[PDB]
């Protein structure tokens, strides 16, 4: 490690601790850039040299991680915890946590290429069928939403889930045990609760039950309507009224998001189509005018908009050129307050226009908290930076402002139409709570030691059919490791910040429309060009992660916990309209016939 980048001596009092975290802040700006630089060049260009230099890269940043580390542990662990000032407390108690830096060189290195390989592995992954290759973004991605063929569907499927996860389980066993035997030297009893430490309640899993108990009924009711829509198109044969529904049909990879179904399910087909996809691809909208439109969405708030080299430097497109890369969409903080890109592989569709939005919502905190000290440029939570972009989202997908963009011709004002859009909604927001949910209780019983290689199919798939109501088309077994299917899982990142950001964005919504002086119900509000919602939401966004997340939103939205009500009253309408509809259909609420899986079809495989 470079002699500029290495720490150098502070007295071991508070006040010298105060002169410690100063000079960090300093150097970590430049390691962080180098590595982010790093990956950056892997993400958007998979080649083993580009891999080799971002391994090369966290390397530099663990001798970095051990330097400053074992000095704030040298000078402050036996006193850092009884310190008066708690933001000091936060920033110490962030440096006396050396993570992967625990580790010896070997098994650092281990653990760098394990990320590697898993992250190459997930997004090289193809399903051939005999010489041509179909990869997930957009190819299976596509057949997911719009193919309504059984067959079709569970051969992309079968096919995704089997090339991704079979050849990720080895490593992910071996990152596993490294990323425990790394964070257990920290202190914590593994690294499952290092990432749930983030949220700072001591209470927080209990908390997290008490919400799914409040939105399980609403689940269980929009399961219910669409398995029957199901049984419609697929049959008897393919559809069981009282067991799961099979996870390949629901237009979605993971079955996480519905929306791709609402074709099938939409009640009142007079009114205005809210699948404003096929305008979209009309008018012939490209990548480009779908960020230049969120843009001015954020801009209409008197938030910032994205600056030149946002421009210059981001990927919007899959490349055409022969390159690979991470086609899964993320927002990139360069950490020298100059350099923000979002990499995704946008699709011309209603949903990556939310996505867009979701995207740009990460940058934009990243513009707002970008003179903060570099520990404090984080979410108040990692769920506030998750909720941000949907919020805006939240608005941008009325019928009122697709209208004012020019997306929908027709404005409608009634039961049927909201019924309609709150449906729609329905697919998007209530259909990913259980997934949302259940991914993180998998990997923190993984991390714990809970769920060892020999159950990770089996408790994957136990928590699939306990929350989603949903199974495989195919018979699984511990060959199959369909949690490595998922990006978030080889790509080690965390998942209960979208659960957190689901009801998270229905308490600022809530908030933002009552600060924009909207006067309506929630489903409708749109705080476009509301400069008071602006301000309101940009003082968030300002603080990054300097206060705890508790205090920011009491300021916010007048509450200091994470609360479904917002959520609750948003979709009040379309709540009791499913119900209604299922005690008309004398449905059963479940599925009980929990065993069940659908039969193959008979001429499997072949196509
Ligand atoms: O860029 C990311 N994160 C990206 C993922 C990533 C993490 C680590 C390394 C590399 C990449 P994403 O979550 O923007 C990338 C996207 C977001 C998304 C999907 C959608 C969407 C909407 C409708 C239909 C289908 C998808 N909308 O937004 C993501 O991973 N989403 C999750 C969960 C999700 C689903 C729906 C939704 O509305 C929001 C979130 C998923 O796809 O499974 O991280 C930024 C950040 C910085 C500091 C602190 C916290 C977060
Ligand atoms: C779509 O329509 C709804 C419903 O509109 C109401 O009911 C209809 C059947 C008609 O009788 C309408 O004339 C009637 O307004 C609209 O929701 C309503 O918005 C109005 C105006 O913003 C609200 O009135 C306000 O109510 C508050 C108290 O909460 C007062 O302080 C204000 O002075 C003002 O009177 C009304 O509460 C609200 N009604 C309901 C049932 O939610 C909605 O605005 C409209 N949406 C769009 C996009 O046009
Ligand atoms: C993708 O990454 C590779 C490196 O793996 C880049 O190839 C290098 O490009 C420079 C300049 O064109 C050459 O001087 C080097 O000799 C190349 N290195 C190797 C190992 O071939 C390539 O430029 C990247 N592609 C894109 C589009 O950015
Ligand atoms: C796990 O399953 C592997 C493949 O699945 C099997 O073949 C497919 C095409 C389906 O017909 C399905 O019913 C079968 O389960 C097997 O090749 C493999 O041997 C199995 N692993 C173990 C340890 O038994
Ligand atoms: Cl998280
Ligand atoms: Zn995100």
């Amino acid at each position: 490690l470079d002699p500029g980048l290495q720490p150098g001596q502070f007295s071991a009092d508070e006040a010298g601790a105060q002169l410690f975290a100063q000079s960090y802040q300093s150097s970590a700006e430049q390691v962080l850039f180098q590595s982010v630089a790093a990956s950056w060049a892997h993400d958007t260009n998979i080649t083993a040299e580009n891999a080799r230099r971002q391994e090369e890269a966290a390397l530099l940043s663990q001798e970095f991680a051990e330097a400053w580390g074992q000095k704030a542990k040298e000078l402050y662990e036996p006193i850092w915890q009884q310190f008066t000032d708690p933001q000091l407390r936060r920033i110490i108690g962030a440096v006396r946590t050396l993570g992967s830096a625990n580790l010896p060189l070997a098994k650092r290195q281990q653990y760098n290429a394990l990320l590697s390989q898993m992250s190459r592995i997930y997004s090289t992954a193809k399903v051939c069928l005999t010489a041509t290759c179909w990869s997930l973004d957009p190819d299976l991605t596509n057949i997911l939403a719009s193919s309504r063929s059984y067959a079709m569907l569970l051969f992309a499927w079968e096919g995704w889930h089997n090339a991704a996860g079979i050849p990720l389980k080895p490593l992910y066993e071996d990152f596993t045990a490294l990323s425990n035997e790394a964070y257990k030297q920290d202190g914590f009893t593994d690294t499952g609760a290092y990432w749930r430490s983030w949220y700072n309640s001591p209470t927080f899993e209990d908390d997290l039950e008490h919400l799914y108990q409040q939105l399980e009924p609403l689940y269980l009711n929009l399961h219910a309507f669409v398995r029957r829509a199901l049984h419609r198109r697929y049959g008897d044969r393919y559809i069981n009224l009282r067991g799961p529904i099979p996870a390949h049909l629901l237009g979605d990879m993971w079955a996480q998001s519905w929306e791709n179904i609402y074709d099938m399910v939409v009640p009142f087909p007079d009114k205005p189509n809210l699948d404003v996809t096929s305008t979209m691809l009309q008018q012939g909208w490209q990548a480009t005018h779908m960020f230049r439109v969120a843009e001015e969405f954020f801009t209409s708030l008197e938030l910032s908009p994205m600056p030149p080299e946002f421009w210059e430097g981001s990927m919007l497109e899959k490349p055409a050129d022969g390159r690979e890369v991470v086609c899964h969409a993320s927002a990139w903080d360069f950490y020298n307050r100059k350099d923000f890109r979002i990499k995704q592989c946008t699709r011309v569709t209603m949903d990556q226009l939310s996505t867009v939005h979701h995207e740009m919502g990460h940058i934009q905190y990243y513009l707002q908290y970008k003179d903060l000290p570099v520990s404090l440029r984080r979410g108040a939570n990692p769920g506030f930076h998750e909720a941000i972009g949907d919020v805006l989202a939240l608005s941008v997908s009325t019928p009122e402002h697709l209208h004012k963009i020019g997306l929908l011709d027709r404005v409608t004002n009634d039961t049927e139409s909201d019924i309609n859009y709150l449906l729609k909604m329905a697919l998007e927001k209530i259909a990913f709570l259980p997934f949302g949910y259940l991914v993180d209780q998998w990997r923190w019983g993984v991390f714990s030691g809970r769920t060892p290689p020999s159950r990770y199919n089996f408790d994957w798939w136990y928590l699939r059919t306990k929350y989603q109501g949903i199974c495989p088309p195919v018979t699984r077994n511990e060959t199959h490791f369909d949690a490595g299917a998922k990006f978030h899982v080889p790509n080690v990142t965390p998942y209960i910040r979208y659960f957190v950001s689901f009801v998270l964005q229905f308490q600022f919504h809530e908030a933002l429309c009552k600060e924009a002086g909207y006067e309506g119900p929630l489903h409708q509000c749109d705080i476009y060009r509301s400069t008071k919602a602006g301000a309101k939401l940009r003082k968030v966004l300002r603080a990054g992660s300097s206060r705890p997340w508790q205090e920011v939103l009491k300021d916010m939205v007048g509450l200091d916990a994470l609360d479904a009500q917002p959520l609750l009253k948003y979709f009040q309408l379309v709540t009791q309209w499913l119900q209604e509809q299922n005690q008309q259909n004398g449905e059963v609420l479940g599925w009980p016939e929990y065993q069940w899986h659908p039969p193959l079809p008979d001429n499997y495989p072949e196509g």
